[PDB]
């Protein structure tokens, strides 16, 4: 029925390596985001999806109402001590933020608040805590804050003793900061008062002008992230300088007056490494010597003396450590599973950590005190809600200290497999699946079919209240853990980024196929989602294999992306060479130029869509989402549904905006369920 708007076509020629492209729609970037005829066309869309998605409104109305009721409106965290204090987060009904309170490890009775989010959210249109500590004394808390949604902190400092406020407010920070010994002075990140990125480390006294701050260190190129860390020894302050591909970590002492960095390994292209310190050792995970990651033991900076612990292994992934008394702990990647092993320091007794499903992730939780035998770690499943587990390194004594609640919820009546797919090079592709028991009939029930495939990032199976809405209404809810994520370890990343970053559309496609041909869902009811380095994977796929797949959702697409990587007045851009390439090269342009989305739309037939961007923040500039959008409004050659949701909000809610998540959940799953009828 309706006329969808219509964006004008501006004719934009952009000639690289002599090869020229007309974009239409280049006019609607807008960096002042002011121009009257671009908030048209996004004002235009919005009105659009709304009249076309106006049916669905019982049907967004009962699945929010659902989602939210699966919920507890109470939730506590799991209590932990640190420096003989008990801390417990607490989230009332009717509170909008949570409130942080603690009480004397010797006591049970008496909590007293440390910061109430309520009481510091009054009178401010936004409010986010950013992090919170107290000194090594227990006597002052360091909060970071944002009270204008732009992820700039300011920090400011709590005496406890009588829950007075110091007069000084550290502005512009990463959040980043950590306390000395002396419980006086703090180090802390300041972000580039332009760029943003956070590029100098201050340190500070408490109750002090910031005017008198010291600067301790300052980054020189922008790729690299600039963190603070403290090592579990509590001797050092660790400056932990990072890109993509390349590390370097400056020690400061923790204890003594007037410490300047300490150069631990220089940089090196392709070597990353992270460290930390205890028992009067180094201890370094690093790449040096293969991909997968090895641990090395050393006394000194210098890297021709570090000793391996744990070889890099072609078969597992080294993914983190934690350090205790008498055991060391390894997160692991094998054989597509994600593991935990404990190593003793003295006898060189090996455990692994048995579980008992297909599609399961287990991690290390917070174990913020080393001088112990008990090990926090996580634990969820496709079919399990997310649990914490306590486990006593030596006597292998597993507890339970928390479970996530999930109403209106009976786990028996879900099923999931672990399915093995040979892609068309013959590499085995993992898939992690769940779907309702008493609602399967093999080759009937819709696929839902979600992938991201970016940055090593794995799309590790775990559980989902919300998605039990999809699965009560006949859905077989599908992970794709496709080249370009982590599932599989480093080669598993680098098959999928780069002149390999193809890899991660074929092995979408050719999972959705396999699953297809073996009978798990309807060849006529196949879903897609993803978002962000998932909406490219969206925007090539259905370029790609536009016939798999009746409807897609694409949060936030990266789908301009020949024209952005062009760019470096783009956030991201300067960044993301050692993913996507730099297209200033023609043999990256070619390569990135035969999958970028954008450039890709043909005068073809395309699934129904619903594409989401926000016009006041951006990770993708919303741009890329309308202009993709326009063009395929103006190339598509089906009647089909093609919408665009932008966000027009100034900034978000409680740490991201719960009641906001549900209600965009909501509807995109009735967009889809009305697809599926």
């Amino acid at each position: 029925h309706m006329t969808p708007p219509k964006a004008e076509k501006r004719p934009y020629p952009i000639t690289t390596h002599g090869d020229t492209r007309v974009d239409d729609y280049y006019w609607l970037r807008d960096d002042e985001r002011t121009d009257p005829q671009v908030l048209d066309y996004l004002q235009a869309e919005n009105a659009f999806t709304d009249a076309a998605l106006k049916p669905q409104q019982a049907l967004r109305e009962t699945l929010y109402e659902e989602m939210v009721a699966r919920e507890n409106l109470y939730f506590q965290s799991v209590p932990y001590v640190r420096h003989g204090y008990r801390y417990q987060t607490r989230f009332e009904p009717g509170n909008e933020y949570a409130i942080y309170v603690r009480q004397p490890q010797a006591e049970s009775e008496h909590w007293d608040t440390l910061i109430d989010g309520n009481q510091r959210a009054e009178q401010r249109e936004f409010y986010t805590l950013g992090g919170l500590e107290v000194s090594p004394d227990n006597q002052k808390l360091a909060v970071a804050e944002d009270f204008l949604s732009r992820r700039q902190y300011d920090i400011r400092f709590k005496n406890l003793s009588d829950d007075s406020w110091t007069d000084e407010v550290l502005e512009n920070t990463s959040g980043s900061f950590e306390w000395a010994n002396d419980s006086a002075t703090v180090y802390y990140v300041r972000k580039h008062a332009k760029t943003l990125l956070p590029y100098q480390v201050y340190r500070h006294v408490v109750g002090t002008d910031p005017q008198l701050d010291e600067l301790i260190y300052e980054e020189q190129d922008d790729t690299f992230y600039v963190g603070l860390e403290k090592t579990t020894s509590d001797r050092f302050i660790l400056i932990h300088l990072s890109s993509t591909t390349t590390s370097e970590i400056l020690l400061l002492d923790a204890d003594r007056a007037d410490s300047t960095p300490q150069m631990f390994v220089p940089r090196r292209k392709d070597h990353e490494y992270g460290i930390d310190h205890y028992h009067q050792h180094f201890y370094i995970r690093s790449n040096k010597d293969g991909k997968n990651f090895g641990l090395y033991q050393s006394e000194q900076a210098d890297e021709a003396q570090w000793q391996t612990l744990i070889a890099p292994r072609i078969e597992v992934m080294l993914e983190g450590f934690s350090l205790f008394r008498d055991w060391l702990v390894v997160e692991e990647r094998s054989e597509g599973l994600t593991q935990l092993r404990q190593i003793h320091w003295q006898s060189g007794e090996v455990k692994r950590i048995a579980f008992d499903d297909p599609t399961y992730t287990t991690w290390l939780a917070y174990n913020p005190e080393p001088e112990t035998e008990l090990l926090r770690y996580g634990y969820s499943s496709m079919t399990t809600p997310t649990t914490l587990y306590e486990l006593n390194l030596d006597s292998d004594e597993r507890v339970m200290l928390k479970q996530q609640e999930v109403k209106n919820f009976t786990p028996e009546n879900y099923r999931s497999e672990r399915v093995w797919v040979k892609a068309r090079d013959g590499v085995e592709v993992p898939v992690s699946l769940v779907y309702r028991h008493d609602s399967f009939a093999r080759g009937t029930n819709p696929l839902m079919v979600y992938g991201y495939g970016s940055y090593g990032s794995s799309m590790d199976p775990a559980f989902s209240a919300s998605r039990l809405s999809l699965l009560d209404r006949g859905f077989v809810f599908v992970l794709a853990h496709i080249r370009g994520g982590g599932e599989l370890g480093q080669l598993w990343y680098e098959d999928g980024k780069l002149f390999k970053k193809q890899n991660t559309f074929n092995d979408f496609i050719d999972v959705t196929e396999a699953l297809i041909a073996q009978g798990y869902g309807d060849a006529k009811r196949v879903f897609a989602m993803g978002g962000s380095a998932g909406g490219l994977l969206m925007g090539a796929v259905i370029n790609q294999a536009p016939e798999l797949f009746n409807g897609i959702v694409a949060q936030v697409p990266f789908v301009d992306v020949v024209t952005t990587m062009l760019d470096e007045s783009i956030p991201l851009t300067t960044g993301e060479y050692d993913e996507w390439g730099n297209p200033n090269q023609q043999a990256y342009y070619d390569y990135i130029l035969q999958y970028s989305p954008y450039d890709q739309v043909k005068a073809q037939d395309y699934p129904h869509m619903l594409v989401t961007t926000g016009l006041h923040d951006s990770q993708v500039q919303y741009w890329e989402p309308a202009k993709w959008v326009a063009k395929l409004r103006e190339l598509k050659t089906d009647d089909r549904q093609l919408l665009l949701y932008t966000d027009m909000d100034s900034g978000h809610g409680g740490k991201s905006g719960r009641f906001k998540a549900y209600e965009d959940i909501a509807l995109e799953y009735a967009f889809i369920l009305a697809l599926a009828e």
